[PDB]
């Protein structure tokens, strides 16, 4: 029957974007509280967004299928960064198809190498730049680098990275990313206004195409593996192979996906670790990895890290990297004794239900052994169709970077305290003027 209750609106232009904006945690919290509803809505510029922040509800965010409750519309920045005709920009069940074979090479069938890649290039990233018997580091920054070398590594083969290395593919990424407007998914018409320098997505990703096409061509003559040459076996059900277009943008769709999610959540799970309140927990790390050999292998990683696996989860749940995810309602959906209206974009928030008293008491406190006190509360990877495909080779990727780091240096925080999340961002992690850290390495 029932709209939900909608936050008071003072400023009709802006709705709640100063409060949204500045601190979304504690803004979402006091709608919850203040109008005493799980279920609510607020004002994006205008645009109605209702937010499903009781965990009680989460199925009927994520159940609806696509023509009820569809991304697409939320999505259309990505079209210049995935191309058109792909991912959100296709039809639904072509949208599908592409995604599946996307995660069909990120499954375990195709991680035997990747924990002694993972582990070659972080220790020739530490050897580099971590040499002397202790320094300053950011490590913000130095994970970052470890994150996007590690992929490179794991996901590309040698000719390829002969054409485009990590440093290369960094940079192609971050021209197509500072060209968006994480707001412009509620207010379309900031795509008018004027930048301060020319965009250079559309030059970076046929840069990016083009180096493939010739990668593809030189393999042609030669003659299979990587990530490339999956997805070049992809045919689809209809008859056709998945076009270089296509696999150039689920190229982007991968490494775009994890480049700060899993930099910030390999950040996070180090800063918890060092810090002298956790030495309980950093001594159970220890316990855990401590009778690994050098050369660590797939078992040690998948199926003898359970706890470290804990640690990086639970620095998803307490500091989820994205803060909200987001469908437009094509149709109305019930929710509770609510209905939420056509037009509205709804959303589901991972940092709203991953602070909800019920699922997750203390919710600022770190605490890796805790579990979810509601089922499917924990959202940092989503549910449902739409899950994360990305999340088995992301917990591989910081878990081996964990017990490689830790294995051969001591950190610790120059500030008093874990940083403060810095919500300015798109994706939401540690703020980075407060990551400064000295190594010392093991005697
Ligand atoms: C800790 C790291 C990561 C976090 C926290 C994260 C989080 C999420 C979330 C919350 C969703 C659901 C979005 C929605 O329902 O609309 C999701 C979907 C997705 N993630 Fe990730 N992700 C991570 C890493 C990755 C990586 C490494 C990839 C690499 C391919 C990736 C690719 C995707 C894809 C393709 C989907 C879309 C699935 C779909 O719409 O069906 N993610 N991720
Ligand atoms: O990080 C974001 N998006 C990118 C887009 C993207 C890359 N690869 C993908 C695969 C599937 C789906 C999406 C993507 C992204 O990296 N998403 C992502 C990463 C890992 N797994 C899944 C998704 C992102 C994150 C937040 C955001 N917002 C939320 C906040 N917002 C907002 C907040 C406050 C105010 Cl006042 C105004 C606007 C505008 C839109 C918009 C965004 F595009
Ligand atoms: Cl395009």
């Amino acid at each position: 029957p029932t709209d939900p209750p909608v936050y008071p609106v003072t400023v009709p232009f802006l709705g709640h974007i100063v409060q949204f904006g500045k601190n979304p945690l504690e803004f979402m919290q006091r709608c919850k509280r203040d109008l005493k509803s799980g279920v609510f809505t607020i004002s994006i510029g205008g645009q109605r967004v209702t937010i499903v922040g009781d965990p009680h509800e989460h199925s009927r965010f994520f159940s609806p299928r696509n023509e009820i409750l569809s991304p697409r519309e939320v999505y259309t920045i990505m079209t210049p960064v995935f191309g058109e005709g792909v991912a959100y920009a296709a039809p639904y069940p072509r949208m599908r198809e592409q995604l599946n074979f996307l995660a069909e090479e990120l499954t375990i069938a195709k991680f035997q190498n990747f924990v002694p890649a993972i582990q070659h290039e972080v220790r020739k990233f530490m050897a580099e730049n971590w040499k002397e018997d202790e320094g300053v580091i950011n490590l913000l920054e130095d994970c970052g680098a470890m994150i996007i070398n590690t992929a490179c590594q794991c996901l590309f083969g040698e000719d390829l990275r002969k054409r485009l290395n990590a440093r290369h593919f960094a940079q192609l990424l971050s021209k197509m990313e500072s060209s968006l407007i994480p707001a412009a998914v509620f207010m379309p018409w900031l795509l008018r206004l004027p930048l301060p320098q020319s965009a250079r997505c559309r030059e970076a990703r046929a840069e990016l195409q083009k180096i493939l096409g010739e990668i593809i061509v030189a393999r042609e003559k030669e003659e299979t593996s990587d990530l490339l040459g999956g997805l070049l076996k992809a045919v689809y059900r209809d008859g056709t192979r998945m076009s270089l277009h296509e696999v150039c943008g689920m190229i982007v769709a991968a490494m775009f996906a994890g480049q700060h999610t899993s930099t910030i959540t390999t950040s996070w799970s180090m800063l918890h670790l060092m810090h002298p309140k956790n030495k309980k927990w950093l001594d159970k790390l220890h316990k855990e990895i401590d009778e690994f050999p050098a050369q660590l292998n797939y078992d040690n990683v998948m199926d003898e890290m359970p706890f470290a696996e804990r640690c990086v989860r639970e620095s998803i749940r307490r500091d989820p990297p994205l803060l909200m995810v987001m469908r437009m309602v094509k149709a109305e959906v019930k929710v509770g004794s609510y209905v939420v209206p056509k037009g509205d974009i709804i959303a589901c928030s991972p940092l709203l239900s991953h602070h909800d008293e019920e699922a997750f008491p203390n919710p600022r406190l770190w605490d890796p052994e805790r579990d979810e006190k509601v089922d499917g509360a924990f959202i940092g990877f989503g549910a449902g169709v739409h899950k994360c495909i990305g999340q088995k080779f992301a917990l591989l990727q910081v878990k081996t970077i964990l017990a490689t780091a830790f294995r051969e240096y001591d950190f610790q925080l120059l500030r008093d305290e874990v940083p403060d999340p810095d919500y300015h961002t798109m994706v939401v992690g540690p703020t980075l003027n407060q990551c400064l850290v000295k190594y010392t390495r093991k005697k």
